[PDB]
């Protein structure tokens, strides 16, 4: 007996549970737990020493191929980081969520349950000093190093999650290993990072199970791009990874493997895919259903993959597991590789349709030829791509911990420059605050600008935020939602204030535009509250610096461009899913709870910080005054709402007892009076004794968002 | 676009989301919000005056029948409290969850969205001073009073929830108004309070929609019984309720009513069942699909319902709504009632199959006849039953607030006596603990006894707990799970200690057996910790008292008897659901989170507090020593687990290589190493640096459970 969720009865119901996840922290760990502090206590080199010993310590319940677990661990690390999507920054290795459903049970993660299990003794030994997330990646690096390849570096700092990321939409499919997201290769439904449900990137057999390398390349390119990787990085990663190990498919997994972890017998204690006629295995292991090694020396770094792929012609065939795979035409490669477990048996190398794709696609082929001709270039590209792959969702350099962090900071870290001046103090803070309020800048202008600056933050991959003032740079300065010409006016005035202040300084003190933006919005909010009769002081943290275009990868920021922005009541005219759904999704990126989001939306509407200064949802007669008017008017039964004709997200509020129009609103405003849970929150804020509470709650949420990307002291 | 839940992929996946609700207080309310303190500031009289004013203030969007909203409100309050189930104490009006899905959209709650909406202005006016939960019941009371019937009393104190109760299992059906819970009237699947999914108690047309009065009576009796009501209380309630208002069904609801609230357009702002002729059309009003009043004066308390039912013959027929209903076989009742909205029209009374059932069923008939002959008794019974109905889930008298709380305390409140003596101090506390440990009682006995006393509590209806020491009284003293013979010995020793402590005091101090039971439990936990090398002090709050059999309804406590007890590793051999499912269900009644449950079970296993002192889950060589051995040994891959032959609950833990049988366990123990989320918690406690952490976490949880029912000091 399991409680039938409301999700079942009503598929269109909003998923507020993702916001409830932000209310607190699930897990037995304290709320003030600083993983960074703990990891710093870790003896990294001792963990690496134990990992290197593990590489060749074969366990009977899952015998190491070729007497070395290295390749398995690399796949484990690759898969952990391989679910990452640039669209929302979700997925990835940062929380080690491969350990929880549904990811722990995807077909593509088959037997990684054994791989993670092999690390349990080490995890237990170091305890809190190293998270599962950090450990899985470290295990991959150690595997690579132990097999002859020097890595680019390694950083700790990934805090373990204790459940699935409920905000992630992995696709529309109702069954794993099936796809309803693309008709033509290269045209996958927007957002999704994979071409098939339950897979990391693409089908190893080819699009729709067809061994068409050329088409495969189209999906490879698109999925990797959606995972932040270009053509060169993609080829380097695939070739680099397949230089090691083999694929397992002694027989058809469909009829020889037991239930996935989430559906397996309790006695199996978290493991799954138990062989119908097996529980350990080696010379008969079954994982993907495809069988064989890529190179003659699966546990050594070399040019084996690249040479085998490019130096011989391959042909498609059905392997022993009933899946598509390619075999060489020459007899030289016949039985050229030792068997994984039987010392007296040999095996012939094989390629996946996805490997042949790198040889068939003109663009990838150009890269592969270059790699074959210049091994050093191949190696460097692989080292850099692997580092990027595994650290892409960790944020700025401030969050990279440990003695193995590389001296070089990478552009994808969205690095911030050090401050070559003294931070302003309380006196200057007030000085600048007064100057801003004195300028011809309106409260709405200051609030909208500060929001545009801080609202890009994503707790998923730590990208975005007000620190750096990238709002003034490409592509943000030209985003439609930011109103380019209008923003230029505000920024010009603020930059004018920055200049006069710094030039009027005698010592070594200076102020950044990034801090001014936030100071302006804070001063504006306090002003809006004062206009309502409330005296509030929003805490300010100086220190933000101004990032330059030189260390800004403009194209990569396109992924942060919003299609919907509740605070500004901006809704793109072509969104697929309902507006409120996107609203909840974005609110989760800011670590907001359902109540916080509500206070933020309602409070912002009284200020009037709408995109293009419309009156959508502005249910008040005192613009730029922080009150609970939004809620009072929203809840008034004296008003009747109806969809606006010739408008997709627009609605009109008309006098009920009559019929005249009183208000204009969007689905974003109305969801708070329609959703059962949100309406209960609105009723609290709309009561005759809650205005002060809404004001203070708005301020608490505003302050929180302004400081989301300040890891300077985290 | 909504992320597919893991529950969907794996239907048998433990619903841990129910425990996640206990790790956070969703809603905009402050963390230190004391509703009791806020309600005490309320002017109850003023709210009642506003409510009485509303009764006759017809709103155009939902015209009042006979110009009086009273009946509608009675139904609203009745349905709010009517979902209560004695089995788990869940459902009911204490949280006002009728406002959230799925209840807010149940077919039986049609148009109650309009009823609650009429109360919004009042709710907003008084704000936090009165919860929706208290206001809905208060509205029903004022409605009754305004129509000539004084209520027995009223208590405030129901704190509003902000989400549905995810732990409640409303039934197996996948469709509303359908039933897959009974194959014969009176034989409803146990654990359910209704005979049909989406109804409060039973189908108004009769079992399976057949107008069979006698058959209907069987379901009415069983459903009301499962809602703590007997024959006389049931007849009083139904008769008293139907003395007011009418049923609405001008046309088929399956054709003229729009989507339920959760499925309605956003512009409806939380409303539903939109009438395709206009809601303002009082004459076209449709709710249940049945049309007509029960009495000649629907807005007046009188003997009209009983007289119409017993004094006239009724015959089955199809109403204007296409539903089965009954009409007078005579003609002196035709058009004897004025129309609810048309001044120049009349209407004939009607009866529901459920009403005729009270006339056909022998037992119900006897009660009704007695009522007709003694109107005073009918009133007396209805008044008390209504009070019980609307306050049954509020707990002990300590929780009843306000000037309208009766002087008399009812046995269903599980009342506790006052302590006519001074409470013990710190020195006496320490002395008693030392004395208990010095007795012949072992650490295990003391822990098991303290748990037996406190584990009965349930946050749902505030029943159970260690206060009152009802463990020593029927029926608890004889529950198989409490091991009667062993229990009598432990309690005998504690009682002797109580006696000697009391007789030795020279002042007016005394200690209760209730407090001694919990202190000996704390003492034992501290001893266990000390045995492991840890000095811990468990916070103890004196004040518990000893309740007697005179104020204990033994039969009502049967609902508190556990079928599964994780702490004691007790599993009844006839449960329907998997043991771990019941475990989670029970953990929620104790307000435990996933981590708390894990620390508790793990810690208890090292102590060894099992039922019948089995070695089930006791993975340690040092019993009565609080350590993390349960987690260390559970997670050791050197051990393999398999079902035990000839045993429905046991599993054997064997050494993978030697075949040595090392441990024995149940699903209760093994789930912590199988479920993905629980495994992550276990891995934390099972680390080499976490034994101290486990100890503190176990102690915090233990202390939490021991004080669950401490309302006295609030
Ligand atoms: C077009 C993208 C790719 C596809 C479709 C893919 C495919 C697969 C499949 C089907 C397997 C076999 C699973 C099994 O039977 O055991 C495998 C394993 C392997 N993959 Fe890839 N992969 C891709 C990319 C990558 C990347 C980017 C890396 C890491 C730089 C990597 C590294 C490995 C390693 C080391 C193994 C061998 C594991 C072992 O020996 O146990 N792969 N891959
Ligand atoms: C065997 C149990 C019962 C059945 C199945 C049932 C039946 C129903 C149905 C079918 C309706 C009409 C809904 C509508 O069309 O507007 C109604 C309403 C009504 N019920 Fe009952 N009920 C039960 C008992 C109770 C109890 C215990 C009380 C409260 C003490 C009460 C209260 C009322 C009142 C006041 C109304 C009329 C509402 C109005 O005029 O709007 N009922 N009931």
């Amino acid at each position: 007996k399991r409680p039938k969720s409301n999700q079942d009865w009503w598929p269109s119901k909003l998923n507020l549970e993702i916001l409830d996840q932000n209310a607190r922290d699930v897990g037995p760990v304290e709320d003030d737990f600083d993983y960074a502090e703990e990891f710093q206590k870790l003896d990294l080199e001792a963990v690496k020493s134990d990992l290197e010993e593990l590489m060749t310590s074969s366990q009977d319940w899952w015998p190491a191929d070729y007497g070395h677990y290295g390749p398995l661990f690399i796949r484990m690390a690759w898969h952990s980081a391989g679910t990452y999507r640039t669209a929302d920054g979700r997925g990835g290795a940062a929380g080690g969520r491969q350990r929880f459903a549904p990811i722990n049970s995807w077909p593509d993660n088959a037997n990684l349950d054994k791989a993670r299990r092999l690390l349990l003794p080490i995890k237990q030994k170091y305890g809190q000093k190293i998270s599962w997330a950090d450990l899985m990646i470290l295990a991959g690096n150690v595997a690579i190093e132990s097999m002859g390849f020097k890595t680019f570096g390694y950083a700790g700092g990934r805090e373990d999650a204790f459940e699935e990321d409920k905000a992630v939409n992995w696709g529309p499919e109702d069954e794993f290993e099936t796809q309803e997201r693309f008709d033509e290769p290269g045209e996958i439904q927007e957002g999704l990072g994979a071409s098939v449900m339950g897979l990391i990137y693409v089908n190893p057999e080819g699009p729709d199970g067809n061994p068409d390398p050329e088409a495969s390349a189209k999906n490879i390119r698109q999925t990797f791009d959606r995972m932040a990787m270009n053509d060169k990085e993609t080829a380097a990663l695939i070739a680099g990874g397949h230089t090691f190990g083999k694929v397992h498919g002694a027989d058809d997994p469909e009829e020889n493997l037991g239930p996935e972890p989430e559906a397996a017998p309790i006695e199996q204690q978290g493991l799954g895919w138990q062989n119908k006629n097996g529980n350990s295995k080696g010379g008969e292991m079954i994982t993907a259903g495809i069988e064989g090694p890529w190179t003659q020396s699966p546990t050594e770094w070399d040019m084996g993959y690249i040479n085998n792929l490019l130096d011989y012609e391959w042909e498609p065939e059905k392997g022993p597991g009933g899946a598509w795979q390619w075999a060489p035409k020459s007899e030289e490669l016949k039985n050229s590789v030792p068997d994984a477990h039987d010392p007296d048996e040999k095996q012939t190398p094989m390629m996946l349709t996805t490997d042949i794709a790198l040889k068939r696609d003109p663009d990838y082929r150009e890269v592969m030829e270059t790699f074959q001709e210049n091994p050093m270039e191949f190696g460097m590209n692989f080292a850099k791509a692997w580092y990027k792959l595994t650290h892409r969702d960790m944020g700025p350099p401030e969050r990279f911990l440990g003695p193995e962090v590389p001296d070089e900071e990478m552009i994808w870290q969205d690095p911030l420059p050090d401050a070559d001046y003294d931070l302003i103090g309380d006196e200057e803070i007030a000085e600048l605050k007064e100057e801003i309020l004195d300028s011809d800048l309106s409260v709405s202008q200051l609030v909208k600008t500060a929001w545009a600056s801080a609202s890009t933050y994503r707790d998923s991959d730590k990208r975005g935020g007000a620190n750096g003032a990238r709002l003034r740079l490409e592509p943000q300065k030209n985003w439609e939602v930011n109103e380019p010409e209008q923003l230029e006016t505000v920024l010009g005035t603020l930059e004018n204030i920055q200049t006069e202040f710094n030039d009027s300084r005698s010592d070594g003190t200076q102020v950044s535009l990034a801090d001014l933006i936030v100071l302006g919005g804070n001063a504006a909010v306090e002003q809006a509250a004062a206009n309502a009769g409330y005296d509030v002081e929003i805490p300010f943290e100086p220190g933000r610096v101004d990032a330059g275009p030189e260390h800004t990868d403009a194209p990569s920021f396109d992924a942060l461009k919003p299609k919907v922005d509740g605070v500004r009541n901006y809704i793109q005219d072509d969104i697929t899913r309902p507006a409120e759904e996107v609203l909840v999704d974005n609110a989760d990126l800011l670590n907001l709870t359902a109540s916080e989001l509500t206070a933020l939306i309602g409070g912002m509407r009284s200020i009037g910080a709408n995109y293009q200064d419309t009156d959508l949802g502005v249910f008040t007669d005192e613009p730029e005054t922080l009150t609970n008017d939004f809620f009072v008017n929203l809840l008034d039964m004296g008003t009747e709402w109806e969809p606006a004709a010739d408008s997709e997200h627009r609605y009109k509020g008309l006098d009920r007892d009559t019929g005249e129009v009183k208000w204009e609103a969007t689905r974003i405003d109305l969801i708070f009076g329609s959703n059962d849970r949100l309406r209960a929150i609105s009723e609290v804020y709309g009561s005759a004794d809650a205005e002060k509470k809404l004001v203070h709650d708005f301020v608490d949420t505003w302050s929180k968002v302004m400081k989301l990307d300040r890891f300077d002291l985290e």
